[PDB]
């Protein structure tokens, strides 16, 4: 398990949490020196538990699939909550069995569906450590509409920060003031699977991508990533989705 406490949190302690998150995901290979996540994992070892504590010391426990860093569900007090998707129903066979009831949320976990449920795109939702503290608090008491927005915050501040150093830095910039994500942030999120694929295809292609990846950069301009000499590859992405899962 890994843990993060918002009480007394600062950029450093958040850094230590994102480091622990990355370190808790198993891999046997690196590709261009980036951890390659496993194709699969059977049983309860598929899932990592993150204990998150809000400023007042109340906690939720979040279950994460270690093969793709997807949030499956969470436990808050004696109630479990899982996305409405087959992967989360499967996870419910292994985690939080001890819950007194199990609620299935009325959406799946994908960005599109969560934004519909929340009533807004994540271009308009501020993130940062204060937003994370709010999200933990929202998730303590069921309200599905409010939960959608909180899960957009939670996903971005945990999983997406684990995947990209740039996003981790963005959250560290927002330790004491929330701000909506940069377009660069949105772009990376949206490209994780594509990048993960093209970095893997690059291995027998002289480090050259088969298909370019289009990103928005830190200045707002759209750019093409064509090979592993790009900073995105050398100095940003921290985890690769296995092509077996793409
Ligand atoms: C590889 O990527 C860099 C940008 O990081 C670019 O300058 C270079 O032209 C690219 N080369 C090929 C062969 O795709």
């Amino acid at each position: 398990d890994v843990s993060f406490r918002l009480s007394g949190a600062d950029p450093s302690s958040y850094g230590m949490f994102i480091k622990d998150l990355r370190n808790a995901l198993p891999h046997t290979e690196k590709v261009y020196n980036i951890p390659l996540l496993l194709p699969s994992v059977s049983g309860a070892g598929r899932y990592l538990l993150m204990h998150l504590f809000n400023y007042d010391g109340n906690t939720i426990t979040v279950a994460v699939d270690v093969t793709n860093v997807y949030i499956m569900g969470y436990l808050a007090l004696t109630t479990s909550y899982f996305f409405n998707e087959p992967a989360a129903d499967l996870a419910s066979q292994y985690v939080f069995r001890s819950a007194r009831r199990k609620i299935t949320l009325p959406y799946s976990g994908n960005y599109e569906r969560l934004q519909i449920a929340a009533g807004k795109p994540r271009e308009k939702i501020p993130i940062g450590l204060p937003a994370l503290d709010t999200a933990i608090s929202t998730l303590l008491h069921y309200d599905s509409t409010a939960a959608a927005g909180a899960l957009l915050v939670l996903i971005q501040t945990t999983a997406e920060a684990a995947r990209f150093k740039y996003i981790e830095q963005q959250i560290q910039e927002r330790a004491y003031r929330d701000e909506v994500p940069s377009s660069a942030t949105i772009s990376l999120e949206n490209s994780w699977s594509g990048l993960s694929k093209q970095i893997q295809l690059a291995q027998g292609n002289n480090g050259v991508f088969r298909t370019p990846t289009v990103l928005v950069d830190s200045k707002g301009n759209r750019v093409q990533i064509t090979n592993v000499t790009s900073n995105v590859v050398t100095s940003n992405i921290q985890l690769l989705l296995n092509t077996k899962n793409i």
